[PDB]
């Protein structure tokens, strides 16, 4: 569980990702690609995208980052009551696109990052503390949902 004033922070640095949802999906995929190339290779048509410009100018692409990060957001602002959201996702996830647990913790990585070269001055110690302990609550609960539609995280 978190406490409520880690919920605040997470919430409080989550409202400043909204600001530019496209530019921060943008971001966390350029990152994540580059640091585990494993990664870009489940994200298929996205494999002709050789640099980083190529990367920014694709509007698919970037839907692609805004849906992610809107369904993140959605989750986080349940504070973890979000069995809700994260069932259809960890189906998908699970089934679909066959997604390991630790691509979610490289992507869990990026986000973290990301949120700190872009806001400094607001994602300090307690904020991240915070933010990685809302990301590693959802990916406990969403490694259980996975087992629960068979097969591991
Ligand atoms: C915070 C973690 C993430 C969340 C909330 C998330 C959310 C979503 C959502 C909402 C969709 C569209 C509907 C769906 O198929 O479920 C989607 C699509 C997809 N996601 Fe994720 N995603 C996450 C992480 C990942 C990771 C780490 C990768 C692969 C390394 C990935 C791969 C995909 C792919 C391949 C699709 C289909 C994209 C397509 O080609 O259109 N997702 N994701
Ligand atoms: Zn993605």
């Amino acid at each position: 569980v978190l406490s409520e004033g880690e919920w605040q922070l997470v919430l409080h640095v989550w409202a400043k990702v909204e600001a530019d949802v496209a530019g921060h999906g943008q971001d966390i995929h350029i990152r994540l690609f580059k640091s585990h190339p494993e990664t870009l290779e489940k994200h298929d048509r996205f494999k002709h995208l050789k640099t980083e410009a190529e990367m920014k100018a694709s509007e698919d692409l970037k839907k692609h980052g805004v849906t992610e990060l809107t369904a993140l957001g959605a989750i986080l602002k349940k504070k973890g009551h979000h069995e809700a959201e994260l069932k259809p996702l960890a189906q998908s996830h699970a089934t679909k696109h066959k997604i390991p647990i630790k691509y979610l913790e490289f992507e869990s990585e990026a986000i973290i990052h990301v949120l700190h070269s872009r806001h400094p001055g607001d994602f300090g110690a307690d904020a991240q503390g915070a933010m990685n302990k809302a990301l590693e609550l959802f990916r406990k609960d969403i490694a259980a949902k996975y087992k629960e539609l068979g097969y591991q995280g």
